């Protein structure tokens, strides 16, 4: 935290929208992404909707050759960056690009090429298998691609970290600018699972909602009725930059990147602890490090993925962290529109986070109809709230108790 | 790097041993660890061969019913995790717990347990997709297993940046000490990709070795006939700690931990600029992190992948930042024995980096017969080679330009 960190520009691919604005206008309207999927055919599948991408074309960002040897979440990765990109205004050149980097992650990454490389691999043999598979397929080909087509030679890495990938990219990121290591990062990340093996996955493990006769009702964080997440399918990219460097050109701020901070549960691989003691920790940790008492706080985007355990272990944890003060706040899951965007979940959040700020108005919890026992803060429930907002948190807990936090502050 | 970073602990699974010492001493007398592969049936492929980890019992480890949930990858990694724990003495209890954490990566995670999934998937639909299927395959699961069973609290992710992922891992964990977010952290990468997939992705992409006739003198490092990589499974980890609580507790300190750098090539998807331009910056990166001069270094553990383009990529930006003293130091790569170990490589040679410290011995570079055109260094040629090492470097170069350098230094 030596130097100072801001948003500059952000990107979105979400269910709400091909940008962030058409997906923001469907936030604060209380709108839902979910519906029935449409790419493939689910009998066999105990769920059969989701937060599918509606409408994208790759070729707005890239070529049909290019475009054809990359998997869709590095697609979805790269439409995001190129956006952010675009949004911040940087012009990248030779005195510059040396300190430009990208940390854009995801938590599965190429699924649904490795699953149609298995197809041919099973059916006619290795032979069949696309000389494409290995770099249109690995992670990390998100920020290899961007850093190619835009000439950016910083730091360059991806994390996976489940559900808190885009959280922990974001604030990885805003760590290497802070200690010197670059001026600038593109920093997010972006999800295709919805595939067989997705879905199926999921569904495997009992994840996942079954409301299928009413899919925009299923994501209900928080509400007594609950039966598992929304799988959704995006990307979320933000330009990070040092203030300086920011004001010196003349960059639109939307707002600073104060705190980050990371725990984890030591508890169990899909399970959170009941009070949510590793989710404190790290929201803890996440204000020690922006120099906030949680008094400050005004708004938090909640992890809230509408899970029977993890939802009411987060409202313990912001009892425990707030205090009085927890009634004071607003908490909602932007998770009950979107769904579950799983490596893309903690960008998008971060973004709809910064824009809560902007705006100066709390997304609501939509679908939240009857409230679970202790459930009993301001969870927005049903329509947004203008209300005063100076501080907000993003949370984000994954599989293996992995959690990251960041904190965002109006900017002066 | 504010804390000052020591290595106290080290695990390894490699092709050439179970365990540090077994594969170091296999190193040091030039013992290749490549055979044909026995696991699977290889007669639809161009490379069958490459770098298996050879009478692995998970059960030292962990229990069957436990194991039998996780990927090899992981299996790979919590061995190796576990090894460096138990050989850095330390003590988890409740007054630190918070203060440790984990960064474990890997390159392409579960590809095996993928592949059987999707045979299930394929012949008899998704009903047949385990219920372990996602937290035994997502790359994030070594750190979240690890913190699970060692009751690690601190922060918990994981990097994905193909052959870089164990250097970035090591680098990134040693920032969290140093900027104070953590006391320890066990670090490293972990791989098995040797499957159907794999052997066929990479042989899609002719990224591999064809030197079916004398596997072990495929990997060839600067040799005028290399044609390509050897894949290679494994996992490495190094407990790293902040020096003064090294000392407080009497710990056996292996050596300092002094730089890190990254860059982006930003040039190609899998071929590096020919004056190796990219790898140049992150050297030059990771020694003003460090503060030293190239003049210190004494050893360089290259990337060194056997590729064409790579190797040569890397004498080009050896010379061109370390000028006359290029001729001075010694470098070797180690994937002349043990092949690409891909997400697993950058710690298994930053642990070979440390021993050639603490045992004052330039690994060799096996196979080295005829050296290319302007490969004219020190290169360590076909046998160990005592000498004074103060400094030693550890570079990887991955899919996608991503590079990552490590310092090392004997301690004092
Ligand atoms: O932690 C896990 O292993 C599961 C990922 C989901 N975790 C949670 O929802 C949660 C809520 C409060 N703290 N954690
Ligand atoms: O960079 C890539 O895209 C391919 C990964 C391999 N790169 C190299 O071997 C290399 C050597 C010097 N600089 N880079």
């Amino acid at each position: 935290s030596r130097r100072r960190v801001v948003i500059t520009g952000m990107g979105m691919l979400s269910p709400l929208g091909l940008d962030v604005p058409s997906s923001w206008e469907g936030i604060l309207a209380g709108r839902s992404g979910i519906a029935p999927i449409e790419h493939m055919d689910l009998s066999a599948y105990s769920t059969r909707f989701g937060g599918s991408v509606k409408g994208f074309n790759v070729e707005e960002y890239l070529s049909a050759k290019e475009a054809r040897k990359l998997d869709l979440f590095i697609q979805y990765g790269l439409a995001a960056s190129f956006q952010a990109v675009r949004d911040s205004g940087l012009e990248v050149t030779d005195a510059n690009r040396e300190r430009i980097g990208v940390s854009m992650g995801s938590g599965i990454g190429g699924l649904t090429n490795i699953e149609n490389n298995c197809r041919s691999l099973f059916e006619q043999g290795p032979r069949r298998i696309s000389p494409f598979f290995v770099p249109g397929s690995i992670i990390n080909m998100v920020s290899g691609f961007l850093s190619i087509h835009l000439g950016l030679q910083g730091p360059n890495y991806a994390l996976t970290t489940a559900a808190t990938t885009g959280t922990h990219s974001i604030g990885m990121a805003a760590r290497n600018i802070a200690y010197g290591e670059a001026d600038v990062m593109v920093a997010g990340g972006s999800e295709m699972a919805a595939c067989g093996l997705g879905l199926g996955g999921f569904g495997a493990a009992r994840a996942l909602s079954t409301r299928n006769d009413e899919p925009t009702r299923a994501s209900r964080p928080w509400d007594r009725d609950r039966d598992g997440f929304v799988l959704s399918d995006g990307s979320g990219a933000l330009v990070l930059e040092e203030l300086e460097h920011a004001r010196a050109r003349g960059a639109r701020i939307y707002a600073e990147l104060v705190g980050f901070g990371m725990s984890g549960d030591a508890f169990h691989m899909t399970a959170p602890p009941e009070d949510g003691a590793g989710a404190a920790r790290c929201m803890k940790n996440a204000l020690r490090d922006a120099g906030l008492d949680p008094r400050q706080v005004d708004y938090i985007n909640a992890h809230g993925t509408s899970t029977p355990a993890g939802d009411i272990a987060e409202i313990a944890a912001v009892k425990s962290v707030f205090g009085e003060h927890a009634h004071a706040l607003s908490m909602s899951s932007t998770k009950s529109m979107t769904g579950h965007l799983l490596g893309a979940a903690g960008a998008v959040e971060a973004i709809f986070s910064v824009l809560a700020l902007r705006d100066q108005v709390a997304p609501p919890t939509i679908n939240l109809d009857n409230p679970d026992e202790g459930c009993d803060l301001d969870l927005v429930a049903h329509e947004a709230k203008p209300r005063k907002i100076d501080v907000a948190l993003s949370n984000s807990f994954g599989f293996g108790g992995t959690n990251g936090t960041l904190v965002f502050r109006r900017f002066a």
